[PDB]
RNA sequence: GAUUGCCCCUCACGAGGGGACAGCUGGUAAUGGGAUACC
DNA sequence: GTGGCGGTATCCCATTACCAGCTTAACTACGCG
DNA sequence: CGCGTAGTTATCGACCATTACCC
């Protein structure tokens, strides 16, 4: 890190008054050019308290390219820049300039050796030079503040510890981010991102003869600067029986009705009474659709490409931040005019500029005692929603609305409504890991497809009888009678298989065994415990041929690799999680009836909180696949750290220690008062629900206070 | 009442209803599932 | 800062978490029509 | 002379807090 003369200048007059990125870039010319008096006269009218630093992205499609990806000069010097720059060495690199001018990109290109497959423009080079030179830096610093951090987290530990106990680590090794010639051990890998610049920035689509588009764009035709249409007719009961599009009579009207084929009865709710609908517009060929895009063009030297800007209209519809009559140049200047072509995708993703959209965002959620001082500032003027979150699987969001108010040096916190979301949202979560769970059966039932017929065969007599088989084995070697011992009932832990076998006392050698101690933070004497049902069960399996296993499990393998349905579930829990936090942020606001809500959240650690799957206790099911169990902990507790930045809200991180337990009447916080879903205080017997009520009660008033819960 | 796409559901396959919209890379690390092996 | 899955070692696959990199543009200049 | 292509040259700043929490 270095001083700026900018910075000085700044620091010198305007204290307090940080400005955003546009301004900063402009008001620096003016200084270097005009003069220092110049520049105070350009920054002391223009600022803001929070200048907005984020811009949400816009993705759109590729129609059609000159050749692939990888094949375009920039592409390739890109590439060749990149992996050269990553196998310097520390030294070498600090004796690397490759500065900003054009001369000097000559200069380096020719010192080292490294070809540019010719392309040079020096922005479009110098935006390659920097991110390159910045990812190397990157793994560098990455260590270092690693390195700091352990060393803040041991400096804390040895002055509270040596002042209450004598034991004190004096130190630790250092953690280098090199090896022992300079070189960079893990070193950064390329990236295949084609970076547009401002010479090369996108623009509305004019036909030239050397773009040629495929033979369904035969005539495309856009006027730039005229105002495109809106493409579905206002009322979409007109259009008649062979226009697309049609809405057939018997699903305009709401109500229920039977299909005249099968017959069943179908709610049917009719057009939707919404005003902020999104539009589906449908066309008779894929030559009507092709006509009615919005193609802009970025040529780069010899080689175009051709991109469909439909995307980017809808996700400003949606804002509405685009007026209903707009020109291809006016959205095009709602965005930045450097897309991040993504080049094995096919998919160019455009950003806002901060006029046209863009919000503040807030770095971190704010703990501690940052939470009422926080609340000191935001309550000095209004009044503000608190929403308290606890998470969990009974009941995955419990939430808590209040309405803190002030009076004098106290912040009243009126308790308004607790509340858990819908039985919509858990359907659907229900819903998800179903689908999850038939995903996975119908990958293992291609993957018996892809065997040859004689081992198909094999696989598909063997599984049909696989639980027969193991339990007639299991009760001819031991001699059990399988109608004396209760199969229904047979859990991952039960013991009766053994209880069977030592009703007839044929020996203790087969089933106690000495557990290896886990490899762990933990070491005692190994626990002694007798070998339950599960493990039997898995023993006596009748285990498939080596050769047909290799060859099942690689299809397996195969499927699973190119499956697109992993993505499906992946992008689906997501949004999920995400439809389940604005479901609770719209209705704490349209009930506290307050623009401004503070969603108050537990400071969970995530990485302990995964869940498992599960599996139903019984024999049947011991050779059956676990059902998908996995807890959505994680995604609902990312979401609501999204609204930090997404949204610039406040998020409230709260250790949730004894939030839990602690009676909300009294300061009395056993670890016995909870017993899972059914809280009950053993001093002031009072029964409420664990999850709605004392959980998110006790953690509003850790938010209203940074004090941790008290402990005894 | 917003032209593509993406996600979920229904469908008389004409379509209808609802949902997400901060995303890319890269290096590491966990997590869950499946298979074998072994005490 | 993991719990009631009996422990470990190989792989295989998926998805995350965590922390690095990113996600302009006005003004000017010069070779062709 | 005007327009498509393209080089120069401008800014990058911070946080709390430690024996439970969900199965
Ligand atoms: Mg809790
Ligand atoms: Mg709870
Ligand atoms: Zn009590």
């Amino acid at each position: 890190a270095v001083e700026s003369e900018f910075s000085k200048v700044l620091k010198k007059h305007f204290p307090g008054e940080r400005f955003r990125s546009s301004y900063m870039k402009r008001g620096g010319k003016i200084l270097a050019a005009q003069g220092e008096e110049a520049v105070v006269a350009y920054l002391q009218g223009k600022s803001e308290e929070e200048p907005p630093n984020f811009q949400p992205p816009a993705k759109c499609h590729v129609v059609t390219k000159s050749r692939d990806f990888a094949e375009w000069p920039i592409m390739k010097a890109s590439e060749a820049i990149q992996r050269y720059i990553y196998a310097l060495s520390t030294t070498e690199r600090a004796a690397c300039k490759p500065g900003k001018s054009s001369e000097s990109h000559a200069a380096w290109f020719a010192a080292t050796g490294v070809s540019n497959h010719g392309y040079s423009h020096v922005q479009g080079l110098n935006l390659i030079f920097d991110h390159t030179l910045g990812r190397y830096d990157g793994v560098l610093k990455k260590v270092q503040l690693r390195n700091e951090k352990a060393r803040a987290r041991l400096e804390s530990i040895n002055a509270s510890r040596a002042d209450e106990g004598l034991p004190e680590i004096k130190a630790e090794e250092e953690e280098v981010a090199t090896n022992e010639t300079g070189h960079l051990l893990q070193p950064p890998g390329i990236n295949p991102s084609f970076y547009v610049y401002q010479t090369i920035s996108p623009q509305a689509y004019r036909p030239r003869d050397e773009i040629v588009l495929p033979p369904e764009y035969a005539g495309y035709v856009r006027d730039p600067n005229a105002p495109i249409p809106l493409g579905v007719v206002r009322n979409r009961c007109d259009i008649q029986k062979g226009c697309p599009g049609y809405i057939p009579e018997w699903q305009r009207e709401a109500g229920t009705a039977i299909s005249p084929k099968t017959g069943k009865a179908v709610t049917v709710p009719g057009l939707s009474p919404k005003k902020n609908k999104r539009m589906r517009r449908y066309w008779r060929s894929e030559k009507e659709k092709a006509q009615d895009a919005l193609l802009v063009t970025v040529r780069i030297g010899t080689d175009w490409v051709v991109i469909d800007v439909r995307g980017l209209l809808r996700n400003a519809r949606w804002r509405t931040i685009a007026p209903k009559d707009i020109s291809l140049n006016a959205l095009l200047d709602l965005f930045t005019g450097d897309p991040v072509i993504d080049v094995r995708r096919n998919i160019v993703t455009f950003t806002y500029t901060l006029d046209a959209c863009g919000t503040y965002a807030r770095k971190w959620t704010l703990k501690g005692k940052q939470t009422k001082a926080t609340l000191d500032k935001l309550t000095a003027t209004q009044t503000v929603a608190l929403v308290a979150i606890d998470l969990g699987q009974t009941n995955p969001i419990s939430a808590g609305i209040s309405r803190v108010t002030q009076e004098n040096g106290a912040l009243q916190c009126e308790p308004l409504d607790r509340f858990t979301l819908p039985d919509d949202l858990l359907k659907d979560i229900s819903a998800y890991r179903i689908a999850w769970d038939r995903n996975e059966e119908e990958l293992r039932a291609r993957s018996v497809e892809a065997l040859p017929e004689a081992q198909q065969a094999e696989v598909r007599a063997l599984d049909g009888v696989s639980k027969e088989t193991a339990r007639t084995q299991l009760c001819a070697d031991f001699g059990l009678d399988p109608k004396r011992l209760p199969w229904d009932k047979m859990s991952s832990n039960t013991t009766f298989i053994s209880e069977a076998l030592l009703s007839n006392s044929v020996s203790r050698d087969q089933v106690f065994f000495t557990p290896a101690p886990k490899k762990g933070a933990k070491k005692k004497a190994p626990v002694e415990v007798m070998r339950k049902d599960r493990t039997w069960a898995r023993a006596y399996k009748p285990r498939l041929s080596v050769e047909a296993q290799k060859l099942k499990n690689e299809a397996l393998w195969a499927l699973k690799r190119t499956s697109p349905e992993y993505l499906k579930l992946s992008r689906r829990k997501e949004e999920l999680c995400r439809r389940s936090i604005n479901y609770v942020i719209e209705k704490t606001r349209r009930r506290t009836q307050c623009q401004i809500v503070i969603p108050v959240i537990e400071d969970l650690n995530v990485r302990f909180f995964h869940g498992s799957g599960k599996r139903l206790p019984g024999w049947d099911n011991f050779f059956t696949a676990k059902k998908e169990n996995r807890w959505f902990i994680q995604g609902l507790h990312k979401a609501f750290s999204d609204l930090r930045t997404h949204r610039s809200f406040y998020v409230f991180e709260v250790r949730p220690e004894r939030t839990s337990i602690t009676c909300p009447k009294c300061g009395h916080c056993e670890v016995g008062n909870r017993d899972g879903e059914a809280f009950q205080c053993l001093s002031c017997g009072k029964t409420c629900n664990a999850d709605l009520d004392v959980a998110t009660h006790n953690l509003t008033q850790v938010a209203l206070t940074g004090k941790t819960m008290p402990k005894r």
